């Protein structure tokens, strides 16, 4: 743990005190005969690193709905807001991800900051359900199934497998 | 920030959650549609690193007098006890540092774990006060003083400087 210089009120001595760890602040500086005392950051406040400060930092305002906290206001961290899962941030607030329709599939997973990117299923794959998450699935292999392709598949359906 | 695997009670799904930062613990695991929620360690408790645990660690018992805390019980740290300044630990508890008598001086600064080490002042130095802190001081330079040595010094006194 590191140190900081402090000027002693009563004597004018420049002391070398021990820093307080992240999550605490200095509630009593060291003097020529006693060590500095650290206290924990009160509710509502934080300090990110080992410090010598006298009051902890204030946490930001609460997250504006529909945003939620991916980090809380705690001793060591300011609160951090995010759009909840299945939404992404655009301008002001939160929009739901694109839902890829049947016959399309996710090419790029949507994130808290970018929307999902869809592509039409390529030949040999299909997607049969609307989803903002699912990829195009490859057809069931009929050859390696001991069966044959009764009905071909489409970008929306699997091929159907059987005999004769 | 890192992650941890968790088995979802209702579905049996093995999820990948986000760890909670040091000083917090996981108060709600992530599910398939919502992020894990972190809470700050309650008073009395701590977590040292980013974790996935469900209750914070308990702080050790209070420091037995005359020991005092060089680190407090806080969100990020267990309390850490030390012998106060001017004492050092031996066996059970705390003993005051050796006080180097007049004519001796500190060779090794005393610490919270070792006592002071004294040596007799070497020729040309003196120490005129009992102290568990002070070094032998070199005599005042009479030559470079424009004065001469009226009375020689001793291991306890400075030489005294003047003219004629």
């Amino acid at each position: 743990i590191g140190t900081y210089r402090h000027v002693d009120r009563a004597t004018g001595q420049v002391l070398t005190c021990d820093k307080c760890p992240a999550g605490t602040y200095v509630s009593e500086h060291c003097t020529n005969t006693s060590l500095r005392v650290c206290s924990s950051c009160p509710v509502g406040t934080f300090t990110r690193h080992e410090n010598g400060i006298e009051k902890c930092h204030d946490c930001s305002q609460p997250c504006p709905w529909p945003m939620i906290e991916k980090l809380p206001c705690a001793a060591l961290t300011d609160r951090e807001c995010t759009c909840p899962p299945g939404m992404f941030q655009s301008n002001a607030t939160c929009a739901p991800h694109t839902v890829c329709p049947v016959g399309w599939g996710v090419r790029k997973k949507g994130t808290e900051t970018e929307d999902v990117r869809c592509k039409q299923c390529a030949r040999g794959t299909f997607s049969d359900v609307p989803s903002s998450v699912m990829k195009c699935k490859a057809y069931t292999d009929c050859l390696s199934q001991n069966l044959v392709v009764i009905k071909p598949g489409t970008k929306e359906t699997d091929n159907v497998c059987g005999t004769l």
